[PDB]
RNA sequence: AACCAGAAAGCCACGGCUAACUACGUGCCAGCAGCCGCGGUAAUACGUAGGUGGCAAGCGUUGUCCGGAUUUAUUGGGCGUAAAGCGAGCGCAGGCGGUUUCUUAAGUCUGAUGUGAAAGCCCCCGGCUCAACCGGGGAGGGUCAUUGGAAACUGGGAGACUUGAGUGCAGAAGAGGAGAGUGGAAUUCCAUGUGUAGCGGUGAAAUGCGUAGAUAUAUGGAGGAACACCAGUGGCGAAGGCGGCUCUCUGGUCUGUAACUGACGCUGAGGCUCGAAAGCGUGGGGAGCAAACAGGAUUAGAUACCCUGGUAGUCCACGCCGUAAACGAUGAGUGCUAAGUGUUGGAGGGUUUCCGCCCUUCAGUGCUGCAGCAAACGCAUUAAGCACUCCGCCUGGGGAGUACGACCGCAAGGUUGAAACUCAAAGGAAUUGACGGGGGCCCGCACAAGCGGUGGAGCAUGUGGUUUAAUUCGAAGCAACGCGAAGAACCUUACCAGGUCUUGACAUCCUUUGACCACUCUAGAGAUAGAGCUUUCCCUUCGGGGACAAAGUGACAGGUGGUGCAUGGUUGUCGUCAGCUCGUGUCGUGAGAUGUUGGGUUAAGUCCCGCAACGAGCGCAACCCUUAUUGUUAGUUGCCAUCAUUUAGUUGGGCACUCUAGCGAGACUGCCGGUGACAAACCGGAGGAAGGUGGGGAUGACGUCAAAUCAUCAUGCCCCUUAUGACCUGGGCUACACACGUGCUACAAUGGGAAGUACAACGAGUCGCUAGACCGCGAGGUCAUGCAAAUCUCUUAAAGCUUCUCUCAGUUCGGAUUGCAGGCUGCAACUCGCCUGCAUGAAGCCGGAAUCGCUAGUAAUCGCGGAUCAGCACGCCGCGGUGAA
């Protein structure tokens, strides 16, 4: 193998962290309170296709956000469900939690929605090419400058693994201003799990 | 007329040809197939099941004939390289033939008559309830026989011609052939004069000839063979082939004229002639060269390549054989279809000194090229184009030009020429890649130049092996062996011996519920067992809920069991090498090609220039971090210059410097000269701290290697389930006849010892770094001191620098190994820790063949810190000091 995490190197350059605090002496519990947090919301994930997790620290309390295409599937009818969010969250915690929101624009652009998609449609036994290429169709006409898309293992529930991708637009990876995202997933029908990576650009 | 849905459907097949798909079973076994081919753990191909499709009183398999086969080509094929022009001529028989008048009517067309049995195939009509079947009536078939016409074509008869053929007359060239003599140069042997120790040979050497005078050198003699220069994609011949000179005999070709005969032509099975080199017979001749052979060499072996000798043969006369890649792999005759360019031999016309130019034409002889053709490669008036005539030859690759038979030959052999059996191929051309002991250009501690290492010694460590009750698993050329393991005494920990459990150590549900703890004493190696105060409601609306046990209940959990060859993810390498691609146009019958090539340039597919290519993407570079100069903003826990004082930058005083760290500034071929097509770039220069990617790092394209990993994690399938799941103690993983990889300490005088003397940098610190002081020589202990930080500590770094002693020895070097007494952490250091003191004092005096690292603050050498971590580092990750060739 040879390559590297793209959001593994703009970090802390041009793209910052996303768990912004500081901790001295007591930095095993806030860490692994904050891996318990970002553990439980997978529920969420099922339908509320969430893309982002942010763990700010009060002084005695937990102020976190997310975002996520559907405002209101999240916080529920009557905001009642935020409300059973934050009473499992602080006894997850034992210490106040205090959520928040922001909805996401633009919910094509993104790269884990898409993997998401395309594993979700991979799930159903469907086509890969088509897939992949209708990604791209309503990603790129919503205003890009390319992706790359790849899929691997065993591939159309068939012999020996394989892989291959197809790609429009321009990415330019060995580049630092860059701000290209990407994403990982994982599906299968009955034959093992496959393996599925998209990589967007969107500006430098 | 009566009664009954009642007695009445099988067969082949479903991967492609071909119409019709999925489970279960087996696992290169069973088995199947007409041909491709299926079968080694998820089989539409094997077997059953269920579906589907084709036919249906039938359905399949075998055997046989025609088809598709243009694969015997009359309709209807071919011979440059794919199978296939005889080696070439002379020619009886035969096949085919210039132009015109008259004639005849064999071949040809056409008319009448006879005749071509009946039943069949076909056409019309007809009869059995239709159909087969039956019936009537018509055509078709001759190359037949007789008889009548036509006269173009071919044939037969009497004619006439001149273009084809041939002859005459006038000229031209030639290594065309046979016979007879003759010339010079050269090599060799011989005779003689001079002459002294070598000659000759090879990649290197040797064998060999020589002091019975060699090689060399000079004079003459002898003998046989081939003909230096002219020599030319020139000449001649039917082909094989022919080159010194002169003579006697002798064949063929070409141009001119147009006297003469009047189609006398072409091709040509059997036959006859000629026929390179090697070979045979008989008789000569024999200088060089050379199969066989001998000796010398190289080689694992070399009856071969290399060297020194040498016999038949090579030559001459007369016979014999009759074969070559006998080639242009291209049968012969004849006519038609653009050009350009040389050259051998001619004949005409102008200029003319043309015998030196120019124009027309005949005949050979080469190169380029248009139509056309060709599967492409290519050929193209010297067709492999367009067409007629005559000949030869071919029909998948092997078996094999073998066997038998026949003819020829003295003999070797030659000509002619199969079948049994086997396979699904064997072939021609052309594209992409790879490879070469083929070529051209250019890079890398890859060579060369240096310095230092390993292989020899002791010890630490990971392996292979062996032993074991177990030495738990993985890693296997470079790209495994100080590797996962960045801490094996218990654990950790998979493994072995024992003692133990079952919805179980861990998760969820459910029934009763309801709050488990913790604590002590016993027996125990503990796991546990047994008793003791006990686990106690955290909400109440009067009804209830969570944590919680414990029991039960079945839902079940559980696995470091299995498959990197079913997988995700994550790495190693080619490689920090410079490459790998696409869209649209264009080329090619197609695989494919163009871009991406040529010239210049470069670290580079980096740039410039020209070009059927125009444009683009991942790569290169740049954007990033650090190091070297510094402006400014800020001055403590940092700094002390201007002042004072104290042990001191401490404490006053200050923020100047130093440093800390934000924002800025700065290196861009920016200006100078030159080289260069004025381009790109290159050589030198100024200025500047650094000059030409300033030094270093992070950054790893398409893909190769079924490389590695189910043991970080995840996961299909297969598997264990009162046991491969689980609890505890004790031992392993540290075993030792042995082979290897990596490291450390050394074999001393640039050193051993003793005593004084200064200078860094990176980072760690609350149950931890210890200040200071006291004690013991030491590892350390005691009491106490700051420090959650630029303050306090680890921590005055060690090599370094200055003196003294030791004298070349296994030494005062080396300190492995071992006895005794201690220290520290630890519930516990025999197995199996680190360290101290005393005592003993091993191998070891620079290491073979071989082999590694390294181009600068590098190599070499000396210390510091920290990751994991009660504790344990010669390992690993960073820092700094000294400083070469």
């Amino acid at each position: 193998g040879q390559k590297v995490h793209p959001i593994g190197m703009r970090v802390g350059i041009i793209r910052d962290w996303d768990a912004k605090w500081y901790a001295e002496k007591e930095y095993a519990e806030f860490l692994h309170e904050d891996l318990r947090i970002r553990k439980f919301i997978a529920t969420k994930l099922a339908d509320a296709a969430v893309s982002t997790i942010e763990i700010e620290r009060a002084a005695n309390r937990v102020n976190i956000s997310i975002h996520t295409a559907k405002p209101g599937m999240v916080i529920g009818k009557g905001g009642s469900e935020v409300e059973n969010l934050r009473k499992e969250l602080n006894k997850l915690t034992g210490k106040r939690v205090h959520i928040n929101i922001v909805e996401i624009k633009k919910p094509d652009l993104d790269a884990k929605l898409v993997g998401e998609g395309i594993a979700r449609q991979l799930e159903n036994r469907v086509a890969f090419r088509r897939a992949q290429k209708q990604a791209i169709q309503r990603a790129m006409r919503a205003g890009a400058k390319g992706i790359k898309t790849q899929v691997s293992g065993r591939l159309n529930g068939a012999d020996i693994a394989r892989s291959e991708g197809y790609s429009e637009g321009t990415v330019p990876l060995h580049t630092l201003r860059a701000d290209i995202d990407y994403a990982w997933e994982e599906a299968d029908t009955t034959y093992g799990k496959l393996g599925v990576k998209v990589w967007i650009y969107r500006g430098e």
